[PDB]
């Protein structure tokens, strides 16, 4: 058998227009009143309340009080539910199994089609620190954008033949693409030609240079290992420019991380490492994604 | 004599108002209609087309025709000016110098308050990438966002006594502070005690581990020594939580970076450099900053 996946819970017009009223409702407020979230969902029956606690039981919203505001917003979950909800309704998942992987500000779990074909879900999650010293739903558009920006970087990629997942869709947080059978490099233990799969990984910093890109975050925990060991890059969060004026020192601690891990994993050396002198740019990446 | 400070180019209410009209408008719209501006700024004489042109002509907003919509948004330097302006109104910037250096997402800029001290300013430049392979007013928003972060993290951990400038104020995308005399490290050719350097840097990693943060770009351009020898820290835009699941990659990744930069400059190396097993939390800075 292969990983177990749950159909997701059904939504009622009901649900959805409360739980959506919420998400609204967060553009100008950190705690959404309840007043607010009736008219906004304006439900035809008018028990918007039954229906808020029904979302609290499930865990889709939460209460809190502060000093003259309280009512409600939108948990992880909720947020998660809302875009996964909207990918079935386009028949792009119908089951979503167990977290088995994180991105550096992300989750990545299995999602299953109605027929049974595995992909994987990446879902953002930003604007996690609070500000107090001094507004924090900042992690709805944050984690929103995140997962705009890698759909759009994932399809430009996958376009000009890096060896990056297929982009299927994406909603809010939520991006779904190719699953990538293998592992993680940073749990290879063993390889037949360590030579081979360093040599696709210093390709792959010399490829995105020559396209405006450094990586930033290029490591053992971003790199699958598939049957053939060909290398997929499954995350690219920060890239920088290779027009920052710093650029350069970007650019050999990516190489330098490369390096590091072939070394302390296959004890792999070698003089065929790229230095920044060598890029020659031949596409804008790093300006406008098209 | 000193660095060269201009007094900030006068304005208006009434251009003023008409200024922060684009900048409202543009909470809702890519580009702003003229109309809009018009209800927006409500002016008592109404010669807002007049000041509109005038605004153009200093470069503060640009005109745009699409096939949709006609209108105006504010440029780079409107948003710079509706900072400064604003921070001048608090007598807390006077006078603008030239650019003398950059963090990873800003500019770097001198000013002066009236009576002719000086100051950092810091202006945050983000959503410089644009997506049409698929709204672009993420860069307003994003700008403010880094900013603030900024300054609440200068605020706290300059009250938790760590090497980084005393932060005076900001707003929007501008933050003012304490400007620190010394050279970048990237540019110090020599020093009398390597060692002692290398351990002030060693111990602000520790430090920050202590208090749940790994910098993520700790490197001879953010650190400045000063007359007496002594890092501050300058930059600290994607600072990683030590709870991440690779907190110990993004820990060892900063050392390692020191170390480069200590054996190439200085032909220093050691064996006093922490290990992520060395880390005893202390605070919770990666989760609420108060
Ligand atoms: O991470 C992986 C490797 C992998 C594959 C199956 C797994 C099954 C069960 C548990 C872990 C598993 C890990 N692929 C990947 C990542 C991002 C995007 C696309 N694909
Ligand atoms: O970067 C510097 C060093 C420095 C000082 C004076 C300069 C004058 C002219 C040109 C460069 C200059 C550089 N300080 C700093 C940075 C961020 C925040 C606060 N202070
Ligand atoms: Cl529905
Ligand atoms: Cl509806």
């Amino acid at each position: 058998g292969k990983v177990n996946v749950a159909k997701l819970r059904y939504m009622s017009r009901d649900d959805f227009r409360v739980l959506t009223a919420v998400e609204m409702g967060m553009k100008n407020h950190e705690i959404v009143p309840g007043s607010l979230i009736a008219s906004i969902a304006s439900l035809k029956h008018g028990g918007c309340n039954k229906v808020l606690r029904e979302l609290v039981k499930h865990k889709l919203i939460a209460w809190e009080r502060t000093k003259t505001v309280q009512g409600y917003r939108l948990t992880n979950a909720g947020y998660d539910y809302l875009a996964l909800k909207t990918l079935s309704s386009r028949q792009v998942v119908e089951s979503v199994g167990n977290q088995m992987g994180v991105g550096k500000e992300s989750d990545i779990y299995i999602v299953a089609n109605e027929e049974g074909q595995q992909f994987a879900l990446k879902l953002h999650r930003l604007g996690r620190t609070s500000f107090r010293n001094l507004h924090n739903v900042s992690w709805l558009y944050l984690s929103r954008l995140s997962a705009m920006k890698e759909f759009a970087y994932m399809k430009a990629l996958y376009e000009r033949k890096f060896p990056v997942p297929k982009p299927i869709d994406y909603n809010r947080h939520a991006v779904v693409m190719e699953l990538i059978n293998g592992y993680p490099l940073c749990q290879i233990h063993h390889v037949e030609d360590p030579a081979s799969v360093y040599d696709e990984a210093m390709e792959l910093i010399v490829k995105l240079a020559n396209h405006g890109l450094i990586h930033g975050d290029f490591n053992e925990f971003n790199l699958i290992l598939d049957e053939s060991d060909h290398i997929t890059m499954i995350d690219f969060p920060q890239m920088v420019s290779t027009s920052h004026p710093n650029a350069e020192w970007y650019f050999d601690r990516d190489v330098k991380c490369i390096k590091d891990f072939f070394m302390k994993r296959f004890s792999y050396e070698s003089e065929l490492f790229p230095t920044f002198k060598d890029i020659r740019r031949e596409d804008t990446l790093d300006v406008e994604v098209s």
